[PDB]
């Protein structure tokens, strides 16, 4: 049968199509089992068009820079495609599925005390810093100009930091001027361990009630990128839906979770 | 064949093909790596069951109750076969890692400041004073742990070799720990572990003194390294001819 392809010639024996099969199932088989039907379902129920995948896509080339030909090269462009897809699905899954109670969102306002939250521009010379402080000046915006020129990993953030106390979570010589800032105010070039920084802080933390709704849709993108939470929620969808798996070797992949 | 039905859905069925496609793309490297291996190997070396018993135990014991788990969902047979290819790629890997002198040299720098001990931890402080009172009538501490010890170093005679400062098992111990002299065993120290009984075997001395001794521990932590190893079994697979006719998993070998 095709089980008789021969998928390595080795001269200790060779390897067949039903070996590499039976190998993989007992490894890998529950995972990619789970993966295929989730994706059917999902795509079912939420509709997701190229024009959304290209775009958290154009995310993982960011993020993912160089490497990715290499990915691209060894897997394909379509195989891909079909991971972002994915994603995309179990995302619209769980924004569905997922409810963040305002017991949630009071437990975030609270924790958020002491807090602020604020972008930066990491550089290597003290000119550089000069150079960004001066294309701020004549009006270029601090997003565009983290994109340029900053080393740190949120540089395609915009340099955002997201929230940190004065305490700890960050460099002493970093959030000590951070913290010295005003809302909506940029400091001057600051030299660290990393190099220099511009430093912006975005906003102060005061009040629940008038920050509720960012606050809550804060909590949700956390929970977002918790990747239990996400399955936590698809499972819900994936009982709803009748699966039966009829090979016994890998039944109860479903049953229970 | 390929078309059998894996998994009946609302949305369409999952084959016996799309599986096999779909895990090749994932695990297909990997597992054909195993299968590859594994009858190169067993062709060179010779396993015993003795050898994959011994070995079959101790994983009982490193996993109690978690093991039944496994024995549950693999089988016992598959369980064997796992382990039986863990002591070929050890058999491999102890004939063709070569260990330098820069390997050895670093591992001695890297001891700088440690030292080696053993302990018999027991749950109670009565079995404690009991294994001290032995002790001084002159039995052997390496015979008292492999008797009273509970921790998985009974069988090495308490050993828990080199270890630093920042408390590796615990603060607690570690400080009771470099408090002693060579030879020097102590009183017991209450832990979360129970009762411990620690005994110093060895100071960092010279370079010379010592080096021909390190050269079996290097040797020892590169064996517990699975890029050491799979990196010496690939030695190995040099001598034979593989060849991967299958057009996906082409560079599969084809190591950078």
């Amino acid at each position: 049968s095709g089980d008789k392809e021969v998928i390595a010639k080795t001269d200790a024996g060779d390897v067949t199509k039903g070996e590499l099969y039976t190998n993989m199932k007992k490894t890998a088989g529950a995972s990619v089992l789970t993966q295929l039907v989730q994706e059917k379902v999902l795509d079912k129920k939420y509709k997701v068009s190229d024009k959304e995948i290209d775009n958290k896509l154009k995310e993982y080339k960011t993020q993912l820079g160089d490497q990715y030909t290499a990915l691209e090269k060894q897997y394909g462009k379509d195989y891909l495609k079909e991971q972002v897809k994915y994603e995309l699905l179990t995302q619209k899954a769980a924004k569905d599925n997922i409810k963040v109670t305002d017991a949630d969102i009071k437990e975030y306002w609270e924790g958020l005390k002491g807090k602020i939250r604020a972008s930066h521009i990491l550089v290597a010379d003290k000119k550089t810093a000069e150079e960004v402080e001066k294309k701020l000046k004549k009006g270029e915006k601090f997003e565009d100009l983290a994109k340029e020129y900053s080393t740190d990993s949120s540089a395609s953030k915009g340099g955002d930091l997201g929230w940190f106390a004065k305490e700890g979570q960050m460099d002493e010589t970093f959030s000590k001027a951070a913290f010295k800032l005003k809302t909506g105010e940029v400091s001057d070039p600051v030299k660290t361990q990393y190099g220099y920084h511009i430093i912006k802080k975005t906003e102060e933390r005061g009040k629940y009630d008038d920050m509720k709704k960012e606050l809550k849709s804060e909590v949700l993108e956390q929970k977002l990128n918790d990747n239990a939470a996400v399955q936590e929620a698809v499972q819900k969808v994936m009982k709803k839906a009748d699966i039966e798996v009829k090979d016994k070797d890998l039944k109860d992949t479903f049953n229970t979770s």
